[PDB]
DNA sequence: GGTAGACAAGGA
DNA sequence: CTTGTCTAC
């Protein structure tokens, strides 16, 4: 899932477990525990840790309890779902907290893609994964300023900069290039090339086009298909990955 | 020290 | 194939 659609998550999962008390963590695909290494450990810690908050960083889940912060990530495609404890676990389950209600948090994963981290409270946004993350798109602290500063230290497209989690937090492919199309530049311009009016549309686009989203599509996965602003043909190549869509006359 | 590819996997 | 980022050069 994409910023928003953990954003969502976050908000509609935090109800259904806050103040609830874990009495068991059970895990069937071990490698998804990421920290602590030994499995054993992470589910011993959590034991007796009530569930009290849920935040959301890039597209990071940081499930805060009593002690520990369990940091989440569904990668390609985890999923989070509470259910009965008496009902049969859906496939693909790997990981299942335990609350003493009867109730249970359940993880499905079918790539396996997801990791897990849990780390005191204090310790989560100082270590891996949260250590570099850059700013959150919709806040203050990600700014033309901060944009412009990294786009002229780097010869690399301006596509792959905004991919780049220490620039900007759980900026997402479709977003990359929806925020590009609507700004006007080409996604493999080089960031150093861009000026100072640009990056500040870019900023600005970026900005409502994730914002939208939190809250009908442009180029991506449109290839082939007149733009909607000029009826030219959007094209596909290969930028810093990876799928990207843009119009060749819209975009500059 | 600055940046990709490497790397995680079960199903078409 | 299909994705996100942080470990590896
Ligand atoms: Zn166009």
């Amino acid at each position: 899932p994409e910023l928003p659609e953990v954003e969502t998550i976050r908000r509609t999962l935090l109800p259904l477990i806050v103040g609830k008390t874990i009495e068991d963590v059970r895990i069937f695909w071990p490698n998804i525990i990421r920290h602590p290494r030994d499995s054993e450990a992470f589910a011993a810690r959590m034991i007796g840790q009530t569930v009290r908050g849920l935040e959301r960083r890039g597209k990071f889940l940081k499930f805060l309890l009593d002690r520990d912060a369990l940091i989440s990530h569904l990668r390609m495609e985890g999923r989070y779902a509470v259910a009965s404890a008496l009902e049969p676990l859906e496939p693909h389950t790997h990981v299942v907290f335990c609350f003493t209600d009867g109730s249970e948090l359940r993880y499905r994963d079918v790539a396996k893609f997801g990791t897990m981290h849990v780390y005191a409270k204090e310790e989560a946004d100082r270590r891996p994964p949260l250590a570099e993350l850059g700013p959150e798109p919709l806040s203050p602290a990600f700014s033309p300023a901060v944009l412009a500063e990294r786009a002229v230290k780097t010869k690399r497209s301006v596509k792959a900069l905004l991919l780049d989690c220490t620039v900007v937090a759980g900026f997402g492919n479709i977003y990359v290039d929806e925020s590009l199309f609507r700004a006007g530049i080409l996604p493999g311009r080089p960031a150093a090339s861009l000026s100072s009016k640009e990056i500040e549309r870019l900023h600005e686009e970026m900005v409502a086009t994730i914002g939208e989203a939190v809250m009908h599509l442009y180029v991506y996965g449109r290839q082939g298909n007149p733009c909607k602003r000029c009826g030219t043909p959007i094209e596909k190549t290969v930028v810093a990955g990876r799928g990207t869509h843009y119009c060749p006359r819209c975009q500059r």
